[PDB]
């Protein structure tokens, strides 16, 4: 078979229902697939009916660009993606074991490790309450008549988070330690629109709603080092044996960052991992693509070899701008037109990998195996 995979996209029960759903309505002409999805289509050579639910899932996140930004570059309505694709690419999440080159500061606040650490990170797209054009699948999910619902906002971040959480509890159980994970002010931030300055606790409570409501099946979970960055009060509670802070570094003087062991854990206890807030319709890092360090996801990626993990290419961190770039052959010359876009450009690179879902008991297991029990 294939070669190994660096990284695994996750989704949950519900989004296979999504995606089955969708299938099927392909299958018996109901819709119609959005231009890129069926760009990626056009690749191969299967039907829709002959290939599998898990090719079929692969194909549309293959449809991913390395750099779309949700908030402003999509128009909804088929031309590029349409809702019920949107709403299933929201859903999708992506892990990746990664070596991380500093502690993830913004601009030149980032702070290099003398030496380069190792963890994973979990890219997550938040509720995307932004549009340059209509209105999003996530607005019509989470919003009544223009207003925030809680619980409906649970339920989108349950769905997309608890995969990850549970992959992360038994990695930590098979690897004999326990988890610290470090979380971001997720939909906070370009994914929120006019919800700006009322969403930030939105999110702090869906995040103390699936710890509190899944603390069973997370007993390797150990640390939640929740920053926000600003806007929420400094805190601590106990979420069953979970220690929950709340540690916004953009108010607070010495916080650690997200690309760093939290105060109670270190490599010798711990695996040490990152949500990521990304992007229905990018790969994972999106800005940093085209050669920018901004945003959690292009920060992260670049702060990271997430895009030698994608790329398979081997990078060359840059100790001066924070940030892991293209293999020297490849920058060298060139006319400077050499970013990892670029790079995937003329080296034909694709985002596909190995899929799984969360079943109903809390296992991940393949789309097949789950669809059918
Ligand atoms: N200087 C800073 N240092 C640290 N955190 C900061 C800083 N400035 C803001 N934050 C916090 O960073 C947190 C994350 O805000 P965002 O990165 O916009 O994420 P989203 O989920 O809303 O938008 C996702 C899109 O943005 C990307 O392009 C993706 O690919 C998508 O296209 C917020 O708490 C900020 O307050
Ligand atoms: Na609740």
């Amino acid at each position: 078979g294939p070669l190994g995979s660096a990284y695994q996209l996750l989704l949950s029960k519900e989004t296979l229902n999504k995606i089955l759903q969708y299938k099927q309505n392909l299958e018996k002409g109901l819709a119609t697939p959005g231009k890129f999805f069926l760009e990626e289509l056009s690749k191969q050579e299967k039907s829709i009916s002959e290939m599998d639910i898990t090719t079929f899932t692969q194909l549309l996140i293959q449809s991913k660009k390395p750099q779309v930004f949700a908030e402003s570059q999509v128009y909804h309505d088929g031309t590029d993606w349409t809702l019920e694709e949107e709403s299933i690419l929201g859903d999708v999440s992506v892990n990746m074991p990664v070596t991380m080159y500093n502690d993830g500061g913004h601009g030149s606040s980032f702070k290099n490790h003398p030496k380069p650490i190792s963890g994973y990170l979990a890219y997550v797209p938040g509720a995307l309450l932004a549009s340059g054009s209509g209105p999003t699948s996530d607005m019509k999910e989470v919003l009544d008549n223009g207003k925030l619902n809680q619980d409906k906002l649970n339920a989108l971040y349950e769905r997309r988070l608890l995969p990850q959480l549970i992959h992360f509890n038994e990695l930590a159980r098979q690897n004999e330690k326990q988890a610290a994970i470090t979380i971001p002010g997720i939909g906070t931030g370009c994914f929120s629109g006019a919800y700006y300055d009322v969403i930030k606790p939105y999110v702090r409570n869906a995040l103390i709603h699936i710890l509190e409501k899944h603390k069973d099946s997370l007993p390797y979970i150990d640390i939640i080092h929740y920053d926000p960055y600003m806007g929420d009060e400094p805190a601590e509670k106990k979420i069953g044996h979970m220690s929950f802070r709340v540690s916004p570094s953009g108010v607070v003087r010495g916080t650690t960052g997200q690309l760093d062991y939290p105060l109670g854990s270190n490599p010798d206890t711990h695996i040490l991992v990152s949500i990521v807030a990304w992007d229905h319709f990018s790969w994972p890092g999106n800005d940093y693509w085209g050669g920018a360090r901004q945003t959690d996801d292009g920060v992260k990626a670049a702060s990271t070899d997430t895009m030698g993990q994608v790329t398979g290419a081997t990078g060359v961190y840059d100790k001066k701008w924070g940030r892991y770039m293209p293999p020297e052959s490849f920058t060298k010359d060139a006319k400077g037109m050499s970013d990892w876009g670029d790079y995937v450009r003329e080296n034909g690179i694709v985002f596909n990998g190995p899929v799984l879902a969360l079943d109903k008991s809390g296992k991940l297991d393949t789309l097949e195996n789950v669809a059918s029990r």
